[PDB]
């Protein structure tokens, strides 16, 4: 019946109306602003061409519209740039890896050598080179004889991301009150997302983002990609958060599947013992579309100028 | 003595505090928004990674922090990126060419930067896949059967670039009236800038961007000016508004210091001599050319669809 609503209210949870407090990283006005500038400063990279936003494009659903990201040197990477919208709520920091490696973790500072091509110390050199950024670190991180450190730099970055959230997606307004926030097809898709076992791995605050599982997608030797079992190789893949999934194509860790309907079709896997008909993998995908919230209103930061003591671009 | 002010006030002009209306390309709420998303949309490149913001960065004085530009395929360019800020005022359109080459142009191209590796066709096709964009072209150019044209899109991007201006720069304030808007060293720099003939090419509303001259900063201080009338080749005297924050300098971007570049430009060729303190004081002045950097909402850009072509890396 409409038991479905009350049901969903217990498995899922809307995105809070406001950025969550980070532990040991008190968000404040300057801190967010400094983090903002930082997220959008290509000088955090060696070339001075790549920022975070180059690959986690707030204007484009948070990702990079690439199958796999291409960083320094025009090098094509091994992985999809996952969104940065709502990342604040995931605990599973990687796509994939050995189970014995992933096992423990977390939670560390953002590190992007390879993609940005900068050692942490070079990053700290650059920051220290620009006066305005120092005055800014002192304001954001007050008690320190030295605030200009890769940890505080990360804290500030991450406090900005805390605000990159997406409240009131139609589905969130359905979990709140409005039952006709979802439409027929979408509401049909909600039920199938549940009664086919999808919420097992894609559940909670972020519809995923929280756990590792020994299943991944590959090329079939002989519809064209399929979920494989990596239990034997002691490997695991993250079950990504499905929030805003409509706007972050292409899909999976390798970005091999561009169509959202088609990606449902792969996920309705024999390995999890789920069978989907096209109408169900249609309908579900519909509901997936209901998970697109209100995109970030961001004023492009006015970043400060390099001084004679700033390292030159190493392309 | 303080009549120096009226000498400048009759040689320059401050930046208008509201975007200028362009010839047969009127502004409007919806056209500026559309112009914006186009401007931050990387899907105008074959690669899907580069946008007019990749090289003309609102957050860094409308430039790109490089000598010369990269570049689809990570491939360097021939020219330094010039600043988007106040470009709406500059009449002189390219870094450099033969005079004849540039001559017949005014009725011609626009455009498709060969840096982005798309054709005007490929761009058009891309905007025709994204239903939301299509609607915005029809709302922006409301008469027309088919508004999604390359020219209408350059027109959209133009209208929003027109909003990228930098008023209330210390100096602009100085012209507007206030005498003390410039500190000591700046007033001495402005004095010199005139007395040395700097304002001859770097004068006007944009302090340049308005003329061409057979004069090139080339390798040789490592650097110097050269006469190219011989070859019949000419170069842009560029708008030095925001010149404190748009390094490196020159066509090739070979000089990183706003002090070195001021010294390069007190040259034998112009019949000029500058002392360290003099070149150091001119820079001081050129520092006051820096205006209110634009407050601009990062646009939210419509989803791709089945039709939208795939990236070509
Ligand atoms: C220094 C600024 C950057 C920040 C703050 C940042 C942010 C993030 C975050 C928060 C995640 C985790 C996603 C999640 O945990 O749900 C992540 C993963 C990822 N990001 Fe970034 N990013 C930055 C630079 C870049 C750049 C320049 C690229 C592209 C060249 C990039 C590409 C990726 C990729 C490919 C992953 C997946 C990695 C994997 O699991 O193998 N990041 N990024
Ligand atoms: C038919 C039901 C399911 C649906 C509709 C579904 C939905 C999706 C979607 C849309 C993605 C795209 C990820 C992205 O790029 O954001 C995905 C990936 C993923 N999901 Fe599911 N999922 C289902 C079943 C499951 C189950 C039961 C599990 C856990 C046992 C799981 C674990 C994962 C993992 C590990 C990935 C990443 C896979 C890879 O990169 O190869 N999924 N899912
Ligand atoms: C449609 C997208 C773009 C627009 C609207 C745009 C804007 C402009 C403007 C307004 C100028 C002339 C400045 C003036 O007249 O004052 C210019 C020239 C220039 N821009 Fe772009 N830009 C775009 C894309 C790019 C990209 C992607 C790059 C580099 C990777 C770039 C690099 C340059 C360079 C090197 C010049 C100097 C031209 C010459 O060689 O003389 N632009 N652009
Ligand atoms: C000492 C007085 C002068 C100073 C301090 C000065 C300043 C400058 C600066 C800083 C640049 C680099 C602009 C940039 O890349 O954004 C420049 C470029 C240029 N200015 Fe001057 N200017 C002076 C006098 C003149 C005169 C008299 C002329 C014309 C006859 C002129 C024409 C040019 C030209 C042709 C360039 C292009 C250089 C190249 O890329 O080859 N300037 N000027
Ligand atoms: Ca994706
Ligand atoms: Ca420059």
């Amino acid at each position: 019946a409409d038991e479905l609503q009350q049901r969903a209210q217990g498995l899922f949870k809307p995105v809070p109306a406001k950025a969550p407090t980070l532990k040991g990283n008190p968000a404040s006005p300057v801190k967010v602003e400094l983090g903002k500038m930082l997220y959008f400063d290509p000088r955090l990279s060696a070339s001075h061409l790549i920022s975070c936003n180059t690959c986690h494009n707030v204007g484009l659903g948070g990702g990079d519209l690439q199958a796999t990201s291409t960083g320094h040197g025009w090098q094509k990477g091994p992985r999809n740039a996952p969104t940065v919208l709502n990342s604040v709520f995931n605990t599973a920091q990687f796509w994939d890896g050995r189970a014995k490696d992933l096992a423990e973790q977390a939670k560390g500072p953002v590190q992007a050598p390879k993609e940005m091509n900068n050692t942490p110390d070079q990053v700290v050199k650059t920051l220290n080179s620009i006066p305005d950024y120092v005055a800014l670190f002192k304001k954001a991180f007050p008690g320190e004889k030295d605030p200009v450190t890769f940890d505080n730099m990360a804290k500030a970055i991450e406090v900005f991301e805390a605000t990159l959230i997406t409240p009131d997606s139609p589905f969130d307004q359905y979990l709140k009150g409005k039952k006709k926030a979802l439409d027929g097809k979408q509401t049909a898709g909600l039920k199938l997302f549940l009664d086919k076992g999808c919420v097992a791995c894609h559940g909670g605050l972020n519809l995923g983002g929280t756990g590792y599982f020994p299943f991944g997608v590959v090329e079939k030797p002989a519809g064209r990609f399929a979920v494989t079992n990596t239990a034997k190789d002691e490997y695991v893949f993250r079950a990504p958060s499905l929030r805003n999934v409509a706007i972050t194509y292409p899909y999976f860790h390798s970005g091999v599947v561009w169509s959202l309907k088609e990606a449902v079709a792969v996920m309705g896997s024999a390995q999890f013992g789920i069978k989907l008909s096209d109408d169900e993998s249609e309908a579900i995908a519909a509901f997936l579309g209901s998970l697109t919230g209100k995109q970030p209103k961001v004023v492009y930061p006015i970043m400060p100028a390099s001084t004679d003591a700033t390292p030159r671009p190493r392309l």
